[PDB]
């Protein structure tokens, strides 16, 4: 038994909500919230612009000395953080920005990081100005994760159309 509550369950492990992420994780403070991270953790805008924020940009600041020390993440790649007054932890993960080019196969490979944690609270990886099928991420994840996400959609409407459409 866990603090999540009013989500809808798709699978054994997979469930989900129309909610801000941000909201969500100041209530639950998850054990994980995971952030849709670029491989510089340049936090600027989307999911990872909204946690920062909330964070009152020491999100920001972490991810910088991160990067400094150790470079930038692979695509596709994750590394664990700190979670500030989110989480305990943030794993910040990499899915494939379309707007950039990237390989939507790399998407299995982001979801797979999730399997290192028990239970996560997360956003559609790869989803809003990533650019990809969000009915997709759905699906990829699904197929992929197994350990128990509980996942926060933001747009009422998409939310609608993903339960609805959800084979
Ligand atoms: O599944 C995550 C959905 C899809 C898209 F990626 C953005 N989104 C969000 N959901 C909840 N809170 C959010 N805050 C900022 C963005 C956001
Ligand atoms: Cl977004």
């Amino acid at each position: 038994v866990n603090s999540f509550s009013g989500y809808l369950k798709l699978t054994d492990n997979v469930y989900i909500k129309n909610a801000d992420i941000v909201e969500e994780a100041k209530k639950v403070k998850p054990t994980v919230v995971v952030n849709a991270a670029n491989v510089y953790l340049k936090h600027g805008g989307g999911v990872a612009g909204a946690l920062n924020k909330a964070t009152n940009n020491a999100m920001q600041v972490e991810s910088d000395d991160y990067i400094a020390t150790n470079g930038p993440l692979k695509v596709g790649g994750s590394c664990v953080l700190s979670g500030h007054n989110l989480a305990k932890h943030c794993l910040h993960v990499v899915g494939p920005n379309v707007n950039k080019g990237e390989d939507i196969q790399l998407l299995k490979s982001a979801y797979e990081n999730f399997n290192q944690h028990e239970v996560l609270l997360a956003p559609l990886l790869s989803a809003g100005i990533f650019g990809a099928d969000p009915i997709h991420s759905l699906r990829v994840c699904v197929d992929t994760v197994r350990t128990n996400v509980y996942l926060a959609v933001f747009d009422k409407n998409l939310y609608d159309k993903l339960v609805s459409s959800f084979l």
